[PDB]
């Protein structure tokens, strides 16, 4: 599977049948049709800048990744009762600035989406079990709106030189990743899934209302990672974002 014609959403069904499921993601946020849940706890990220672990080029994307051995770096409030451990956080992209999210808000498409994604740990003893679960990961999602350069996201770009291809990976340490978070932490809510193969419904995804910035420059940086092995053709990772899905009846909750 990819972002290619032959190998990408349009055909991820073919081999992963979940993708026309009921809890598909990403999805459009219709502000008009969410409900104020007043159930909802505010959202508490505390994270350990020693967790942060390595960058690494995925072919279709580059993942951070952080050692999820312990709760030093965790997730709680909102709609959880459970803790949730942090374990990765990527962003996805698309071609122009035009699009580039995956979620969208009342039809607006925004430039670059940031997932801070964590399993839960009260309930199962691994991310690989915790997977394929209805209530097993938690991933906040950030959208990135195109203006001022961002400088909270710099050391993560200038890591990118280091990981420029294919299957290379290198140490990232001493990283907060809440200092990339919007100011305020009001958000939706809704259950759904990975964005990209394998498609698991189980995720609750927790959506920012406040956007965060990025510049055109640095979307650039993105697109110039490369998706193939040192050696070969260059082929840039140009987007990596997913059409929105149906919610098929599930309803989305705000936080404010
Ligand atoms: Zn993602």
């Amino acid at each position: 599977w990819g972002y290619d014609d032959k190998n990408g959403p349009e055909q991820w069904s073919k081999l992963y049948p979940i993708a026309n499921g009921n809890n598909q993601s990403p999805v459009d946020i219709k502000t008009s049709e969410t409900k104020h849940d007043t159930s909802l706890k505010p959202i508490s990220v505390s994270y350990n800048p020693a967790t942060a672990k390595e960058i690494i080029n995925v072919g279709h994307s580059f993942h951070v990744n952080f050692e999820d051995n312990d709760n030093r770096s965790v997730l709680k409030g909102g709609p959880f009762s459970d803790s949730y451990r942090l374990f990765q956080f990527h962003f996805h992209w698309g071609s122009t600035n035009e699009h580039g999210s995956e979620h969208t808000v009342d039809g607006v498409k925004y430039s670059a989406e940031l997932h801070v994604a964590h399993w839960n740990s009260a309930k199962y003893s691994s991310l690989a079990e915790a997977a394929s679960k209805a209530d097993g990961l938690a991933v906040i999602g950030v959208l990135m709106k195109v203006g001022e350069a961002n400088p909270k996201l710099q050391k993560v770009l200038d890591a990118l030189q280091a990981i420029k291809t294919k299957g290379k990976r290198a140490p990232f340490t001493n990283f907060d990743p809440s200092t990339l978070l919007p100011s305020s932490l009001d958000f939706w809510t809704y259950p759904g899934s990975l964005t990209h193969p394998p498609l698991y419904e189980s995720v609750t995804w927790i959506i920012c209302k406040e956007s965060i910035s990025v510049s055109s420059e640095q979307l650039a940086q993105f697109r110039s990672l490369l998706s193939n092995v040192e050696g070969d053709n260059a082929v840039p990772m140009q987007h990596n974002n997913r059409p929105t899905q149906p919610l098929k009846g599930r309803t989305v909750r705000a936080s404010f």
